[PDB]
């Protein structure tokens, strides 16, 4: 339903929210009633809204840049890069003071023109390389 | 320039590679100059064929499934999980006979008809944690 543009412009405010932690970004990019596949995380967007809390608390110059996006229908497929410097705990590792770099692919369902559901693989074997929680 | 339904072949093909562990389907879908991402594996095809040899030589009851697929111009998205019974060596881990099921997602660039090249992310903590190594 999304013109190939359109779904674009959704990337560029995701991407936004994070680089600037700024969570009304997702306004413009994010269902309400987002559904996060995890279920330890806060039903709607405040859960997503939260997330770019904690990344804005815990890493510092943080970058999240797009290396492909690939669009059919009612998905979108982000390829990302994520990197920044670790100050506070990251998914069960202490505050390492390292720098990260790790890539992820989303794939977003867009329901009512926003995204409204993800299924996601990132380097997290790598990420705990990187900062140090594993040899 | 590949029909979608012709994709969704080409997809058929890779997954019964690896749930047959039979190499010659990746004849029908992988360019024979395939280029992994891995430098450490072999240029062309062979450096896939090995992967086949190797998951069907160490994984009991491996099956690898196709979760979703996106298709746009050059691209495919194959969102998969690949499932099995650990019994000989992967990734450094000694055979320890427990299941593993964990997902990945493979993004193929078409050339000449066939997936020439991959980016991917595989839950490698995953597979890691479940085979016990951490």
């Amino acid at each position: 339903e999304l013109d190939r543009a359109s779904v674009q412009q959704l990337m560029e405010h995701f991407l936004a929210a994070y680089n600037e932690g700024d969570p009304r970004h997702l306004d413009h990019c994010l269902h309400p009633e987002y559904r996060h596949p995890n279920p330890a995380v806060e039903r709607g967007i405040e859960g997503m809204r939260a997330a770019i809390r904690r990344w804005a608390s815990t890493v510092e110059d943080l970058s999240l840049t797009l290396d492909d996006l690939v669009v059919e229908g009612d998905k979108a497929v982000a390829r990302m890069t994520f990197s920044g410097r670790q100050v506070g705990p990251i998914l069960g590792i202490p505050a390492s003071g390292r720098r990260f770099s790790v890539g992820l692919i989303d794939i977003f369902l867009i329901e009512d023109g926003l995204f409204a559901q993800h299924w996601d693989e990132m380097d997290l074997l790598g990420l705990h390389r990187q900062l140090g929680a594993l040899p």
